């Protein structure tokens, strides 16, 4: 019966227990994981979940510095540790961190925990470090050139690129749009012959800067901003400006010469991948034309520089950034995910780009390939086949049969072994927060690791609201999906204040069978409905309904919030008087178009680093949907949140971070302005040098209380 | 009865009528004024009141080629006149504008009013244009060098200096520091010869550099920074950094040779003004220490450079910025305004700097000096001797008879003709908005020009809220000043909510004789009290209460308020729960220390544009009142906002303008940031691309619509 603190939500009072650092080892029979204290790796097996041993330890490690390590990884051998301290943080996936190398030799007690362990480089801080197949080599980036060490060779530190300069020049790492829209922070590849290396070099050099003000600030404090405030510089180009050049080059470990792939790619074309293959003399190089409607896979000879195009896939619309990382190389095969049949599919093509078969079809959408394996000829992904609500491990065997290998439908998220013999299972829906289990590939629960039952218990004395799901038919006939949560004191009799909550971004979904305790489960504990619905643009239901936004996003999904805000409106426990909804990012510019549609439903609303006018955001992402503002000038415009803003109704909260260099605090700064001048009042919270995550020290907290007094004062 | 809009206080729907741009002709006869149209300039008798002619129209001069103008000079002749056109302003006093020199020659009708009117340069638009003693010169300032246009040589252009350049070198119009904080926009002078040009030249290449975002906004737009916004930047030192270094220099008309006086000055000191005595021989040159308690008015020479020391004043606290435009000079004498004696006092030297007598002696405060008669021996200054809350013209013979001129008691300001044998007074109280009479150097009424007969009209259809005076004892036993406003239906038996407002800062006052109708009226006919006290600090009742606070800002006016606060919360009439305070500028400040002094006695307040930390304000201001912060730590800790942050309470909302070059957004973003550190919840108001005076198209009406609202819902 206790109530629920706001300070233990965002202090992570009730984070579940779970395993971090989960690395299979190249054996296929054990894993390794990071011990909770951060000062220890541990190994385990897969098989029975035993402890076989602690292979590093902080305390007793020798001429080991740090007391603490943050993340870890193997050689592809199995008998070195590159270990990361210090890790600094750039932009979403970038940081820079101080690597040690830590070998896996036993001694006289045959022991592998009191080693000596080697800086990695007795120069600066290192990027996106990486092992040659053999392990013989390190791969890393530092000040936006590539270095090698060779191991075999004294830790011999050489220098493979000289022209690296900043916001100028960036070897083997991706500039700030295609680090973020991409997804992903290292364009630096070994052969497996371990005799080339492979990377992508992006010149930004006629990108066009961006800066923003750095005050002191506090948590953390910006001391030499004490008196007078400093700026941030970077290149980002809006909707429409350049991106970089970038082109493939390779060096030759043994020769030191430096050539370039002679790729056939377009002038403003992009480069989201490079990936060497099981074949030492072919390296993968995915390009997209601006439009990202064509995905164009080559194979590059790394020596003689020529590259052949080894599948085209083309879509109406674009292809998904997910498309990438899918694409895993084998011997004599690869495997696709594809949408062409309006689904995303698993396709499995020969390694001359011939196409073997088409692995999964129906209407559901593969959400990730974990791996084939050749002694039974079969196939594990993730698929969302049981609903767009929940995620499954399935297997599917040479001749097609098909078997789901979860024991549980919810969320089920798989990390197979080296060997697909055995994958750790992480686990939740609704009412479980998590559970940890180690499978066979046939399903079987080996063991289960983790149950979380001391939270189940903890919680037990709190009065906890629960999520429902539901569905609700708009007034042109779509089903939508939503969930709905409730005060644990509700009552039928009594009528009640609406938060609505929702992200409705292309793709995205929120409405998903998983477990939290947020921000939202606090308001519906304060007596609040709370409910979320993922409208039309959101993904999981096939391209179709995806897609359907295509040039001119924003408009059908504001629809749909308003669909749901009148749905609600007629139920008879809901004040239709008193419906407020909010979002962040997306969800914040959701927020803005939902509250000027036009029908006048909501009585309150909060955006938190919203777009207001898409010319302002990026261009990888905003051209995925829109293309250029040049091309599609009429689109912005009707997706902007500034041509409907005349038609903004309810009490707006704008919250924005003033060193947001992803949504720009210029979105809120122009959007605020048209508010004034049209005459409409709204309220400000403008959060000094904090990014698009807006936290730090008491941020967190003092947000989320800024956002509850709002919703009590104005609903 | 009805009701008073806010909309028609912010659109200046209330403001008396009034005479705009008179100018006393040499004469000592006439004056001139600006039409409403702003398109015709009018001769008009003192004596009589009688319209003489129209000496000046857009519309009956020859080649003139602009609808409107803005402002305009007389030759000291009276044959000449100096338009400005296209005025735009750059700070509080500087601006750019097209000038016109029109003749007032006689034509074969006997009219000046179908002359041709010229340009004044055919290069760019000018700063500071001033006319020679003889009137056949104008001097001007552009791009931050001197030009000479000859008007009996073909209106013969000439560049006086070469090395003028932006955010470098400034010369004859000062920096941004002295000029908001020594009030003034030239410093470029003839000598009664016409023969010589003196000026400041301001080097600011060593000043800090400030910049602040810019972008496109509303009204006005900014157009080039519709996708990428920018920045201006200017030189600003905050408190305790290096000042422009200046010198006064000499230019010879028949010469042209350049000459530097030999002034000794401290390296840090200042020179607020240059003046040109009656003696073609003497320029006078003021300047300060750094600590600006010694005032130093020295006699140079512009042919041998030399400069003599002609009077020291000097003060254990400042020597305040209003003395310097009180020093008028005349054949054998000159006149001082000096706070030696505890108040401000008139003092009459003659030109060897020699102490002929203390014109004015008592317990009250001259305010301005108006002039000498020389045909008497008599002055004419202006004085608050009836109360520290009224102005009346007074005027002070040979043999020391004080004869009060005005008529009416309130606040009398009047402009006196070139003779001093007649005046006009512009006169309020709290009961009469603008009455604008024509007087002798007795008091006599000659004619009354303006009565408001019609706005009086007008508002007796609207239900008025009154202020009256009142005073009360603090609970040391001092007597403070100040206003109270109760809604027109007030009612003994009702209690009410109270909103007070003061501005607090050093040496001003709030609670004046005058008239006004305000947001603060707008407020009281919502049904609030409104209250407003002038605390320790402001001005107008001498040396001891003004400079109580000196070293160590803010405590001391924050500790009145909040006696001001418990005061009204024992009467019966007032909630003493529900009481807001709220100010701009300095006010906005005090609003913050009030509300964080320790005594938790306001629900609410708004602070609009407020200084948060003296070390982020300027250097001339900041260390007039506290020196520098090394000199001065701990007085600035403890003025500063910050310090006592963790004891603010009642719900505070911040406003501020981003392109504020006063007080810097800095302040409000940097405090923000503390008091999210420290769990205090606030509301925020950011204006795009606005000023310390926060306005432009609806800017205003939104504003006090925003502060409206907030005391509307938090008490
Ligand atoms: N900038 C966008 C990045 C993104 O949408 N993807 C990149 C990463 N990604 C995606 N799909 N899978 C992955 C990942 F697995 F690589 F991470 C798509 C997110 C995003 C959308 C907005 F409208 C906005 F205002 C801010 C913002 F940060
Ligand atoms: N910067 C200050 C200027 C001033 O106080 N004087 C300059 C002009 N002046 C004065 N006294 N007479 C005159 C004038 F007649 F010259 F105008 C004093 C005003 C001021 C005080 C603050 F705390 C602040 F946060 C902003 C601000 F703009």
């Amino acid at each position: 019966q206790k109530a629920l603190d706001l300070k233990d939500i965002t202090s992570g009072r009730f984070r579940p227990e779970n395993i971090q650092g989960v690395i299979p080892m190249p054996d296929g029979e054990h894993y390794t994981q990071m011990s909770a204290d951060g000062t220890q790796i541990i190994k385990y097996s897969f098989r029975t979940g035993e402890k076989v041993e602690v292979i590093f330890d902080v305390n007793q490690a020798r001429e080991c510095d740090f007391k603490n390590f943050d993340s870890y990884q193997f050689s592809p051998d199995g008998d070195k540790l590159l270990i990361a301290t210090r890790t600094t943080p750039i932009y979403r996936h970038s940081y820079t961190a101080v690597h040690y190398i830590y070998p896996l030799k036993r001694n006289d007690k045959g022991v592998t925990t009191n080693n000596i362990i080697e800086r990695l480089s007795d120069g600066g801080p290192q990027q996106v470090p990486v092992f040659s197949p053999d392990g013989t080599m390190i791969a890393f980036v530092r000040d936006n050139n590539i270095f090698l060490v060779k191991l075999l060779y004294g830790n011999s530190e050489s220098q493979v690129t000289e022209d690296g300069k900043q916001n100028s020049v960036l070897n083997g790492i991706p500039d700030w749009v295609y680090e973020e829209e991409f997804g992903f922070n290292r364009a630096l590849e070994f052969s497996a012959d371990n005799t080339m290396i492979a990377f992508i070099r992006f010149d930004e050099s006629e990108v066009p800067s961006y800066s923003f003000p750095m005050f002191a600030g506090e948590a953390p404090q910006i001391t030499p901003l004490k008196d007078y405030p400093g700026e941030y510089t970077y290149k980002y180009p809006k909707a429409g400006y350049p991106n970089s050049k970038v082109e493939v080059r390779t060096y030759d470990i043994k020769s030191h010469v430096t050539r370039t792939m002679k790729l056939p790619i377009d002038a403003d074309g992009y480069i989201p991948r490079i990936r060497f293959t099981k074949d030492a003399s072919k390296l993968a190089v995915m390009t997209l034309n601006r439009h990202q409607d064509r995905f164009d896979l080559y194979f590059a000879d790394p020596r003689s520089t020529l590259c052949k195009l080894v599948l085209r896939d083309e879509s109406p619309y674009y292809i998904k950034e997910n498309v990438f990382d899918n694409i895993k190389f084998y011997p004599e095969t690869f495997s696709l995910l594809s949408e062409r049949d309006g689904f995303s599919h698993l396709y499995w093509y020969s390694m001359g780009g011939n196409l073997i078969k088409k692995v999964t079809n129906g209407k559901y959408e593969v959400k990730d390939f974990l791996g084939y394996d050749e002694a039974d000829g079969s196939f594990y992904y993730t698929s969302n086949e049981e609903s767009p609500l929940r995620k499954a491990v399935y297997k599917i065997d040479k001749k097609g049969k098909k078997l789901k290998l979860s024991q549980r439908e919810g969320t089920n998220t798989p990390l197979f072994s080296q060997s697909m013999k055995y994958y750790m299972n992480k686990f939740s829906n609704l009412d479980t927060p998590m559970l940890v289990t180690l499978n066979d590939n046939t399903g079987k629960t080996l063991k289960t690791l983790i149950n979380n039952d001391q939270l189940k218990q903890t919680l037990s004395g709190y009065a906890i609201p629960q999520k429902e799901f539901f569905t609700f038919q708009t007034t042109d006939g779509v089903t939508l999906n939503g969930w709905m949560m409730k005060p644990a004191n509700f009552s039928t009799s009594k009528k009640y204040p609406v938060l609505m909550y929702q992200y409705s971004g292309p793709g995205s979904q929120q409405v998903l069978d998983t477990w939290g305790i947020s921000w939202e489960t606090y308001m519906a504990s304060l007596g609040y409905i709370v409910v979320c619905v993922d409208g039309r643009g959101t993904g999981g239901r096939g391209e179709a309904f995806e897609k359907c936004t295509y040039l001119k996003i924003g408009v059908k999904e504001a629809k749909d919030q308003v669909e749901t805000a009148l749905y609600l409106g007629k139920q008879p426990y809901v004040d239709k008087d008193r419906i407020g909804i909010w979002g962040w990012s997306y969800g914040g510019y959701m927020t803005l178009m939902s509250m000027s549609e036009g029908t006048p439903v909501f009585k309150a609303g909060v955006a938190v680093a919203a777009p207001t006018d898409w010319r302002f955001y990026d261009t990888i992402y905003t051209e995925r949907f829109m293309r250029t503002p040049k091309e599609n000038a009429e689109g912005y415009k009707e997706s902007s949140a500034f041509t409907r803003a005349d038609k903004l109704h309810g009490n707006l909260l704008l919250v924005h971070g003033m060193a947001d260099d992803n949504v720009h605090f210029q979105n809120c700064a122009e959007y605020a302005e048209h508010l004034v001048q049209l005459g409409k009042q709204f309220d400000m919270q403008v959060y000094t040098n904090r990014n698009h995550g807006i936290y730090g020290g008491n941020t967190r907290q003092h947000l989320y209380t800024r956002l509850t007094n709002f919703f009590l004062n104005n609903l």
